[PDB]
């Protein structure tokens, strides 16, 4: 939820309706709206890092384990 996302410091990086560092969270939960597994596919880039999707700046993995990953996964998909 916002708080899991705050407690992994998504937020330092991410908002939900606008791009900080990494796009928006509600942009993400659009995009993937309609992929299959796509909780699945956000999990393992939480954890496994991102590059050039969104544009230039990498996302570093992220530790977290991994029910908070699918947690937040989850979560942002609701978000559109
Ligand atoms: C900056 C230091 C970041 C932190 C901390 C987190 N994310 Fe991030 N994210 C960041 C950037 C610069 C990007 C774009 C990467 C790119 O490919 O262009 C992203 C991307 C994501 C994505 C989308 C992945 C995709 O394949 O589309 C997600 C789902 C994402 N970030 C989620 C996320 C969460 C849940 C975080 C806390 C654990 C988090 N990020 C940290 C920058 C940064």
């Amino acid at each position: 939820d916002a708080d899991l996302a705050k407690k992994n410091n998504c937020i330092a990086c991410h908002q939900v309706e606008t791009k900080v560092v990494g796009p928006a969270l509600k942009d993400i939960a659009a995009k993937y709206a309609d992929k299959d597994d796509a909780a699945t596919y956000l999990a393992g880039k939480i954890k496994g890092g991102s590059s050039g999707v969104w544009g230039q700046i990498p996302m570093p993995p992220v530790n977290v384990s991994d029910a908070d990953a699918k947690a937040l996964a989850d979560w942002i998909l609701t978000l559109k």
